[PDB]
């Protein structure tokens, strides 16, 4: 019946500039508004919800319901070919294609290049007598992507990182068609990554097929009508996958290097549990999967600083939740953030506490879609299992071989946009 509390502001504008300007924006009117609060966004209304019931809803007859929404730069950036910007059925079936990169054993099959390339970083990282870490991590993570994805002589074109930075920087900027801008310069960043794209993909073509990594599994992939994938729609959904897992996971690994270099005890907690196994040069995917106490360390990472704040959708039926009314056609935003802050989901929701996850833990008395760092439902992360495993492997090499420690001075407070980061960005030393 009746709509939620709330100010529309200006006709379309609403208070996009708010939004776009005001770090505490829906915060501000949480307070004002309540739980379930209204506003306009770029010329949508929009209502902002959050917590474990909100969560339930939104993930809940989804289909029917809730369809995925972008900014109007973000939608030209991504391309009309992107898993991100596809729609029900072709949605559907290339969420099916895609998670063939991402099955246990594809993902098992991943751990020696990954394993390599981890090794790799974690020398030249011992060596220097000051990291600065968050954009280490950057380089690092793209460096998994692209090898795994894509084979390891394309990672070694070193155009790729550059213009990829340049990419990201503009997918969420106003769309000012002028050379001069974050999104004229995205606009040939990616003209640029796509030209390079599709020579590495015309290539594949001219040799015996194999389903080994993302690349092969795309090419092998047929459509509804049993047809194969057309080649700008292989190129955006290998730039999705790229940029998909890129400021979320380097943003993962610096949290939790961050908070296992602040916490020693809970490094020695990983450490000791390395040690009741036998610790040789060799680490299978087998050895991985009995480490259930670092499990516990990432979980509690991920909800301490979730990589994505939040998430929008849209209505396309009329519908209700918390007596409160949801317009056709108006916008639905739900905040991970705000949910792994709410006190009576996370008691002292600001302290570093692995212990929440143990079989008996605060976390584990908790209701449905009260822990959502990868979201849930449809959009559910396609890559969480491979964003997992990264977290995980890293997360042991770094603990085997290395103490760290933190510098004195440096602003470690985190900026929340685009994915959370120390300001100083992490400096560090490595023992
Ligand atoms: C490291 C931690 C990561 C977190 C916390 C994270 C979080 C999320 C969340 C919350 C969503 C849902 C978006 C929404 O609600 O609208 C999402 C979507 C997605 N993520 Fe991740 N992500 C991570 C890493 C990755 C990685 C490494 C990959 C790929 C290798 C990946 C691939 C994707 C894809 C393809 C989608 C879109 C799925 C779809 O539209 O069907 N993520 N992610």
């Amino acid at each position: 019946l009746p709509i939620p509390p709330g100010d529309f502001g200006l006709p379309w504008l609403g208070e996009t500039l708010n939004f776009l300007n005001d770090g505490d924006f829906g915060k501000k009117r949480q307070q004002q508004f309540g739980p379930i609060f209204k506003t306009r966004l770029f010329g949508k209304n929009v209502i902002f919800i959050s917590g474990a019931l909100a969560n339930r809803f939104l993930f809940t007859k989804e289909q029917e319901t809730f369809q995925a929404t972008w900014p109007l730069s973000t939608r030209i950036l991504l391309g009309p070919n992107a898993l991100a910007t596809q729609m029900g059925e072709i949605h559907r079936s290339r969420r099916k294609i895609l998670y063939q990169a991402f099955l246990p054993r594809t993902l098992d099959s991943y751990l020696p290049k990954m394993d390599g390339i981890v090794q790799g970083y974690l020398e030249q990282w011992g060596k220097a007598n000051e990291v600065i870490w968050y954009p280490q991590l950057r380089r690092m993570t793209f460096d998994v992507a692209a090898t795994l994805f894509m084979g390891e002589k394309v990672s070694q074109n070193p155009q790729l990182f550059p213009w990829f930075e340049t990419y990201i920087q503009g997918l969420f900027s106003l769309p000012i068609p002028l050379p001069n801008t974050l999104f004229g310069k995205s606009q040939r960043a990616r003209a640029l990554l796509l030209a390079e794209l599709e020579k590495i993909i015309k290539a594949r073509q001219q040799q015996p097929p194999s389903e080994e990594d993302a690349l092969g599994i795309l090419l092998a992939a047929r459509d509804d009508n049993n047809q194969p994938l057309s080649l700008p729609e292989l190129k955006d959904q290998i730039l999705l996958l790229l940029f998909a897992g890129h400021e979320t996971l380097t943003s993962a690994l610096s949290s939790f290097c961050l908070l296992l270099g602040q916490h020693s005890d809970i490094r020695e907690r990983v450490r000791q549990e390395q040690n009741k196994l036998q610790l040789s040069q060799e680490l299978t995917a087998e050895t991985l999967k009995k480490m259930p106490y670092l499990d516990q360390v990432l979980q509690e990472v991920l909800r301490l600083i979730p990589p994505v704040g939040g998430g929008f959708r849209e209505l396309i039926q009329d519908c209700q939740f918390q007596g409160f009314h949801f317009p056709k056609g108006w916008l639905v935003s739900y905040q991970i953030s705000q949910t792994h802050a709410d006190p009576d989901l996370y008691p002292d929701p600001e302290k570093f506490d692995p212990e929440r996850f143990t079989p008996d833990g605060s976390a584990t008395h908790n209701p449905p879609f009260a822990h959502v760092p990868f979201g849930g439902g449809l959009r559910e992360c396609l890559g969480k299992e491979f964003a997992r495993l990264e977290m995980k492997l890293f997360a042991t090499r770094l603990i085997q071989q290395f103490d760290w420690t933190l510098l004195p001075g440096q602003n470690l407070e985190l900026v929340v946009t685009p994915s959370p980061r120390p300001k100083d960005n992490l400096r560090v030393k490595l023992h």
